[PDB]
């Protein structure tokens, strides 16, 4: 018997992902058609013997969250429950504070998953290593580029014994090539170190990486497990496009019916394209690679979309070109209007990619990134939105280039 | 009998050059301690025979606005009402649509005041000139620079009879130096030409400057009353701060009990400083020139505040320096933290410089201006915020420079 | 060219519709599957030459209302605008205040409807009756029971010239059999008497029935039109069920595809039943007469529904019996539960029908009426709810009988 | 060092026997001028060595609750924290789930309080009688009527050793003459039996305190009683809220003699015990009867009679109104010559120990006459009578209603 704990953030952790997030929490953002935590829930429900799934966060319950829970319970034939912390307790304080709800039923091991990561989720292979070793902490890790590894948690391991010799969290200088994926496997004895940290804080927030993983490393408690599958973290609004591309390329092996076929009677389609069944697409339109269409989306007659997410309720009139952009809920694009962005993804393996910054401006000028359109944005006809971020419920009158429209 | 009509805007029409407040309406933004239209309401209540005050604008009636109306009605002992347009009808369209509510009671004349101007309001002088000549339109006029005049509406007049011979609205070329100040006096005959404009629109929305003033100019219907006192327009954040400086310097002649005295036992005050009675300022704090403190603000030990505006409920901890910045309500600044902005101001060599306002991006580069902190923004300890706009409900963790922090 | 003005109420008028008015506004409550003003809009759009439909009411434009406007414009190919009053101006004060928007384009005539009536809407026949006489006010009137006529406004008419000699609004004692149907037809200078009332109020709210109709009665200005078609008014929660019965019986003449077919595969159907296409009904279920089913409704095995409205999102489990009840949005009825009401139709021809007081209690006992279940009300298994009103977001544990659950 | 735990409820678990507060949460409803739990917090401030106050309950945190928390924190010089359960965990499950936050700082004993009781709060006397024997559970208990004790939880006590031998929760038959107050004193080891109950459930983690812990440990030397004679009623419905406001206003003359309004011949006429907020503007022709509370910003007109009422903040009574036995919600307006009346059931006058029972809305399928509730922003027109009636919020009336619930 195993269960899974998905750490979703609160409303403050979603402020980095703020322009898109006003309408819905960051874990309920539709990445490649389905919500972000739904990939985690589905990959946990595909594991044999999963009894329950608990979501630990400090979001207040509203209709999006509980509607998602009521949908996912009947979809995956599993109880999906939401435990709410009273305060922001850190990454590990929420795991320790709900220890009775986690250990209820006495599970043999429980997974712990960050909500922001888009990954392969090879939970079965981690389970087959964990049944071989039966050790308190198992960490999914992956190799990253030497300049990109400084932003993630670095793990120095011994290659023969698969054990964390050392752990440094977001180091200033180079430590190791392997990074922490943010997916862990916990034994039931793994709540015994966390408890000690709680006692040390009184003589009630526990950060899992900086307190548990750093001190426990090298003493035989923490073991690594390396995957070579796809991994990325969704920390910003423009990283959701790259994670959606990763999921749409992953979709061939898992869900071949989700990607749209070419359909020579219907709209021309190149690359991997997800189209929702409710979405009305004109047959004159062509959809380039890595494109997701939401439910109830009307796409006009002659429209080009490439590397773009069109959220649900949005409306694209005819003759428009949308490259590298996220069109929010109910947003309207007038005819002959181009909405462009420049490609930029975390891409830890790659050296060219600009690494994580909360800044967004280099020296008083906006960095080239993914164009975001918030909720209910009315773009007029024959107008260009290039490299630009538009706040919700804003109608534009002329063409904006490289600006944030407040 | 006279009433006065204040043209408060709508939410879309504000389109702030720097957003002084993301969550409160622009006409309720506290300039020099009291809300922006409370200056208009008070200067209108000083005029003899003022029966009523109307506010025309298409804001939806949120409880802050109605609560302000509750306060102002019993403060000035005048009925203050809010008439909401059904749609954005333009500057003069809302006057014509609500002609039955303004004309009821048969006023002798009625004022029309823009909500965004910060002025002397010499309404009695305009009333004396209007009682002398009884002409239908009276316009306040001010003298401006040759470069700065292209932003306002220029007025060419006959200098002897003080009648407008030509009017032009934001011209591309230089026309005249006198600018319209957004303060007018309307005789009851003056709703008759507006009606004429409405019929030409059928062959809804009437722009008062472009359709009434710029068409009837020279035909003996529009007269300009020149004036001398302080005038600025509250378009952006920096112009709001400069208007607050103008009102704090004006307070010496009218409300000497509003400015904080020197008070050697309490906190140090240089220059003109408004401190609310409910705000508790530590006696080691020193508040520089042109500083407004709101209700419930707890300015800590050792704080320096220069050229700032602190909204209600913000807390500043020990040893913090706040220069040229607007602090949103409920915001927390940690100890040794510095919030700085750049005062664009007005030229010191120009004879009549009117302090222009620029919309956030010079030529595709973000320009340095007043630092805006949103509502409930937590600035952490020992950190620097420089030339930044911080969106609400965001807790920072590192120093930011020349950035819009989403 | 004709126009049509529908006086939807405000939030003050929907209070007599409280259980169902907490979630949606009153004019958007679905009567016989479609919203209450959709019947008005479709019967006005079937009239040839109709240009525009205006809705006058002091509701705030919430996203349900604006979403209905956007949907109705593209459904009926007719522009539907919503003109919002600044204050509650009565039945005719809003018609006078928006006179320029109503008379825009010089329409030949414009209908005036009340949003709460449920009727045949024979606007074509009223137009043909209008075009011969060409009089300012054309009133629709029907025959009613002498007991029931004291609740509606009464019209004493001349049989020879079809003219209102006498009008009494809500009479104490009996005056005439004919009652006002709440549908009017207005000629262009019929707004000229209305203006006179405004001037008489200056020594501006205009009640249309008491100030205009009762004053102009007998002066040759008001004319009657007599109808035999179906008519009811929806003033209360239980009146919407009777109006749904009348509209489902009217559907056979106009929209025979909306009624559900008997269906060998489908649930046994007697009488008039509307089922939405998205709704899912088990084959063992049986839906009796006058039953409307909303979208997304899951009806379990062996359910019996008779004279009930099941709004959208509601789930009824197995073997449940529901009679004379209104099931709220997302309200859940557990298995074997019986939700029963007693029929209290308004029915102005019927002599023993109730007076439609808003009292709901006779002498401390709740009168038998329709069983309203609020929005998101969960009913447990094997629990009877008889003649009750359940407020929204409630969860019950035991059987209630003749009670308001607060 | 002590701390105190106040078990405020949640929205659903109340099931208010008369729906007094349609949008203000039940702990924050003002009883005798200040909020209902503030009387707890004030009393918990007077105990020496009191560190913290924890409010455990499953209301979502929003503006009225957190505004009250900030105001009470800066007023009483105490840290007041709100701990929120994820689900309704019941009376003892709240104390078990948040046990790390309760035991932090190692308190020597902690008080547990029901939030709906209006009481004397004799916390220091309980503390002395606890320190003499040092036992895990100490229960405040009072004497009650023989037929009225079936609503409360009854306690069978040994008179010599002051120990419970049998606790029954809301019994049908008669059990004992002593009832549980809802004020408890817990040892640090008092969380040790609670854990046992949690383990017994594993062979939503919800522990009812009174039915599991107290009815299991009874007669084993764990639970002891403390008998008091001071004032006690439980604020379950609206009528008991008026009676609790009366008890607190009569008790105010010892603790807070400055809160009751004086007779003040220059100001309004006052008989009985009246609380008047400083912001409230009352004309001098108004005469305010006994047991009347006035919230902040209330403008009471000329000639207004107010008897046995509670007027929440921002209400407006125009001239010549008469308001008896009713609760006027916040922001609501009553026009001139309008009479708003109710009927107070009270306690039996003959019975020697009679407490107010909070009857439900319906006696026998019919509405029983009780206190008149006006919701918030209710506009009562001029010259109209509301009698024994409940008006839902944001309603405008035009005629006189009697014995009705107006939706
Ligand atoms: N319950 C709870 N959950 C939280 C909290 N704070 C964050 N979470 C969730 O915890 C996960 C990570 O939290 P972060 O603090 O934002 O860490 P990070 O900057 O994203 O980096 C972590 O994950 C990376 C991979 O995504 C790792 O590479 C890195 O080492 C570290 O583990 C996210 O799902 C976040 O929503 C909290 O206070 N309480
Ligand atoms: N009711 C209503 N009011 C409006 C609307 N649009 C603007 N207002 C209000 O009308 C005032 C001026 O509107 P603008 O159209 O933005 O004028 P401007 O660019 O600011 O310049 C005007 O004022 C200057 C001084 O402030 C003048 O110098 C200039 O001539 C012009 O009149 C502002 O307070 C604005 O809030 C509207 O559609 N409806
Ligand atoms: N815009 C606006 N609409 C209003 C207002 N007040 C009422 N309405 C709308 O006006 C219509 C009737 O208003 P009532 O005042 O409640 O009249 P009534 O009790 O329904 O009786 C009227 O209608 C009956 C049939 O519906 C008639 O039988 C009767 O004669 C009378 O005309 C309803 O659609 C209501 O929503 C208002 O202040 N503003
Ligand atoms: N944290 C939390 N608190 C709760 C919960 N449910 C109720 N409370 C609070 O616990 C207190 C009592 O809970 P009840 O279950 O309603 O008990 P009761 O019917 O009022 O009777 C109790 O109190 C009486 C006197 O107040 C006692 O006579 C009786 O013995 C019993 O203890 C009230 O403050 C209630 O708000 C809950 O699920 N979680």
């Amino acid at each position: 018997m195993l269960k899974a704990v998905i750490l979703i953030g609160g409303p403050q952790k979603g402020t980095r992902f703020r322009p898109l997030s006003f309408e819905v929490p960051k874990p309920l953002f539709p990445v490649a058609g389905v919500p972000m935590i739904q990939h985690h829930i589905e990959a946990c429900a595909q594991v044999p013997g999963m009894q329950e799934i608990l979501l630990i966060g400090f979001y207040q319950p509203d209709e999006p969250l509980t509607q998602f829970l009521e949908a996912a319970q009947q979809e995956f034939n599993l109880p999906v429950r939401y435990l709410q912390e009273f305060a922001p307790l850190g990454t590990g304080g929420g795991l320790y504070h709900f220890r009775d709800q986690i250990l209820a039923g006495s599970p043999e091991a429980f997974f712990v998953l960050n909500a922001d990561v888009c990954s392969d989720f090879p939970l079965s292979a981690m389970l087959e290593a964990h049944r071989r070793q039966r050790h308190p902490f198992l960490l999914l890790g992956t190799t990253a580029n030497r300049t990109q590894s400084l932003n993630y948690g670095c793990i120095v391991e011994n290659p023969q014994t698969h054990e964390v010799l050392h752990y440094v969290e977001k180091p200033s200088t180079f430590i190791s090539d392997i990074i922490n994926c943010g997916i862990y496997l916990f034994s039931p004895e793994a709540l015994k170190p966390l408890r000690d940290v709680f006692q040390r804080n009184q003589q009630g927030t526990i950060r899992l990486e900086q307190d548990v993983f750093s001190a426990l490393a090298g003493q035989g408690q923490i073991y690594v497990h390396l995957t070579d599958g796809i991994w990325s973290q969704i920390k910003s609004a423009g990283s959701a496009l790259y994670a959606s591309r990763l999921y749409l390329s992953r979709y061939q092996d898992t869900h071949p019916e989700r990607l749209a076929k070419h359909t020579p009677g219907g709209p021309w389609i190149r690359g991997n394209v997800y189209i929702h069944p409710t979405a009305k697409v004109a047959p004159s339109a062509v959809l380039g690679p890595n494109v997701s269409i939401g439910k109830g989306v009307t796409v006009g007659e002659g429209v080009r979309l490439r590397e773009s997410i069109v959220l649900h309720g949005a409306t694209l009139q005819e003759h428009t070109c949308v490259l590298h952009s996220i069109v929010g809920w109910g947003s309207t694009v007038g005819r002959w209007a181009r909405v462009e962005g420049t490609p930029s993804d975390p891409n830890p393996n790659d050296p060219r990619a600009r690494m994580d910054s909360e800044s967004l401006f280099k020296d008083g000028k906006l960095l080239p990134a993914i164009t975001i359109l918030g909720c209910r944005v009315r773009i007029p006809a024959e107008v260009l939105i290039l490299n630009s971020i538009v706040l919700p419920h804003k109608e534009l009158s002329r063409s904006f280039t490289n600006q944030i429209i407040l």
